[PDB]
């Protein structure tokens, strides 16, 4: 129940010209950072995938398949394009319990190999962000989760707080 603090959006960068019929999709974490996050060697972290969808308002809709307990939970919510292109917050905030605020900037991407996004969420009063290293195959360059490490070390994370996600076949795939 200590949090290392949420860095200034100054710190997180903004994809420019973000073009969001690119972004649609799926896309694997190959890659977890956040203040919340710890790496668990006992319980690894199994890779999940998150599919964007546009609709008509031009506004996510946000599905995360993930494979729990034998089966596939389906995690569900909209984003909503927020001050600036590949920025957003989230859609019907108040049906969310606790939750205050929800920030989405995507950092960078080139749409189709890879991409880094950064979340801020108020919940429950206490300040969570993370990044995720997003793929558009389950694995990428080193070079590329370097840099991931190297951007969310610049956010104030230690190294135990980012997790590499192993790749999975059930329910991510399809
Ligand atoms: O299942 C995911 N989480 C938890 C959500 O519980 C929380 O700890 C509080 N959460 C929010 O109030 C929240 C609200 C709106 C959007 C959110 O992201 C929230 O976390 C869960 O459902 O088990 C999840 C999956 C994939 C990716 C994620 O980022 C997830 O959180
Ligand atoms: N189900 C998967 C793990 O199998 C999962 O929820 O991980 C994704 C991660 N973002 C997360 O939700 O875990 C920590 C959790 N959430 C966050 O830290 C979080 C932080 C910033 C933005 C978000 O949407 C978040 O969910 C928490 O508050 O304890
Ligand atoms: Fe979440």
């Amino acid at each position: 129940s200590d949090l290392i603090p949420a860095p200034p959006l100054s710190k997180v960068p903004l994809q420019q010209n973000f073009q969001d019929n690119q972004f649609q999709g799926k896309w694997y974490v190959v890659g977890l950072a956040g203040n919340a996050i710890l790496r668990e060697d006992k319980d690894p972290q199994k890779m999940y995938a998150t599919i964007y969808e546009l609709k008509e308002d031009k506004s996510y809709n946000v599905t995360s398949v993930l494979f729990r307990k034998k089966k596939c939970d389906y995690w569900i919510r909209t984003f909503v394009p927020g001050s600036q292109p590949g920025e957003f917050t989230l859609g019907n905030i108040k049906s969310y319990p606790g939750l205050t605020s929800y920030l989405v900037r995507v950092v960078s991407t080139n749409y189709n190999q890879h991409a880094m996004v950064f979340f801020k969420k108020v919940s429950q009063n206490r300040e969570y962000f993370a990044i995720t290293l997003y793929g558009r195959t389950k694995e990428l360059t080193s070079e590329l989760k370097e840099n991931f490490i190297r951007f969310s070390k610049s956010l104030g994370l230690p190294e135990n707080h980012i997790v590499f996600p192993v790749p999975i076949d059930q329910c991510i795939d399809g």
